[PDB]
């Protein structure tokens, strides 16, 4: 029945139900991600001219993302949740932004269907 | 040697060398993506209360990618160039922004190492 979320992800999440704050999950400080190891960039040779490309290399596990419990899950990235198939990650879906484009909000959680 | 690259996300791609722009690529109009059905929100029984979540379903394919060739590439959002392992695909890496905080460039591109 019900659970409780954790934020993973560097910003605050709240979800809006028209101008009114319906849910927030603070950031927990810890944020979820695959880590990388980018290479000192090497040059591509382009119609624009030599471009700086770096390799990117990830790490076969996910970082800062808890285990998987019966009442607790876990709001991330969009990107991490869809690199990993798990059914207890959750995103934003359908941002909300001020005038400035700032995101402060959403319209709802996304979750991949598996 | 040379290769050109065909920009496949929503905006210009400017590589910056210091302020100078060393190389940019016009947004194509077609945007490289999974494309994606977002089913109509189900509630979420959650400690801050009921949370709209939708179910997002992915294509099995890529909309917007065009096929391998020697001597073109692809720019592509990293999300995407995440998910598909090709050799060809280079992301925006280390965004320049101004001072209200959007993006005008980048340092580099990445490339996933597989």
């Amino acid at each position: 029945a019900m659970a409780s979320l954790i934020n993973l992800t560097p910003h605050d999440v709240t979800v809006f139900d028209g101008d009114t704050p319906i849910a927030s999950w603070p950031a927990s400080g810890t944020f979820a991600r695959i880590m990388e190891d980018v290479a000192a960039p090497a040059p591509m040779d382009t119609d624009q001219g030599f471009v700086p490309v770096s390799q990117v290399r990830y790490a076969d596990t996910v970082d800062g993302l808890p285990g998987k419990v019966s009442g607790t899950a876990y709001l991330v990235s969009r990107v991490l949740a869809a690199a990993v198939p798990r059914d207890d990650l959750y995103f934003p879906l359908d941002e909300v932004r001020d005038a400035t484009g700032r995101i402060i909000g959403c319209r709802a959680l996304g979750q991949f269907d598996h």
